[PDB]
């Protein structure tokens, strides 16, 4: 039994939804936020990841459905303070899974976090021009 | 863990919330629907009851908070077709638990369904001027 809205998947205290469409981090951020609902205090946002179980759940959900090589935008960013990656949903950043050599802020223009499709979804920072698939998460505040 | 909004209780694939405020059926209906979230296709509505288990869950939840002698509005009414009760949430009436001699359309003016506080919540029809406590339910449409 779960109480997730239709088309959303239950794990723990949260609901998740994969969108199999290439888009920019900024557009994915709006798309996710667009599912919020103030009357039930539901905040929707890009996924934030807080444990190895949450990382795997999200990665396997994604790859269960998308077998193309490519990346998955997450809610991790350093736009407002270069070098300090935080979550858009305001949750704490205890869990990290950086790919080797990442984050590298490559050409001083990478502020937006994404899973790779390899190494269990190891993270990369990428640019505002780049495109990827995305995943949203509900928080019941 | 569940995926209900804060202050709503999870049971099966639904969430429930009791409001310990005496009001009319029409205003209870209004208040419940007010929580709906079209961005997530979440209907909030007066509770509909589809089994003994649902009945008992509802009755026990209510009577754990409210010890007063009185009734509980549910989403059952026969305004449009006298004698042919329907649920406001559009679900079909299968299960019924009418108290003895109900529905009796007393004084030709009882169109609104409610639990009694006795006999496991057996149902009565009452009028548009009557007042009762109310319970809302989320449906993930
Ligand atoms: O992998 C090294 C480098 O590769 C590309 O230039 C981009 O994906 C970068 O974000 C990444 O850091
Ligand atoms: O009128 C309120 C209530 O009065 C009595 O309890 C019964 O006649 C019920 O059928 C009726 O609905
Ligand atoms: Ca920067
Ligand atoms: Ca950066
Ligand atoms: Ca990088
Ligand atoms: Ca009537
Ligand atoms: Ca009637
Ligand atoms: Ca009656």
């Amino acid at each position: 039994m779960n109480q997730c809205p239709t088309d959303w998947e239950a794990e723990g205290d949260h609901c998740y939804r994969f969108f199999n469409t290439l888009t920019t981090w900024e557009n994915a951020h709006h798309e996710c936020v667009s599912y919020s609902c103030s009357t039930l205090n539901v905040r929707s946002d890009l996924v934030s990841v807080h444990s190895a179980a949450e990382q795997a759940y999200v990665f396997n959900y994604w790859r269960g459905i998308d077998s193309q090589a490519g990346q998955l935008w997450i809610g991790l960013y350093d736009k407002y303070n270069e070098g300090d990656f935080i979550w858009t949903d305001g949750s704490k950043v205890g869990y990290t899974k950086w790919a080797g050599g990442e984050p590298n802020n490559h050409n001083n223009a990478e502020d937006y976090g994404q899973f790779r499709h390899t190494e269990g979804g190891a993270w990369n920072d990428n640019s505002a021009a780049a495109q990827a698939k995305y995943m949203c998460k509900l928080t019941f505040e």
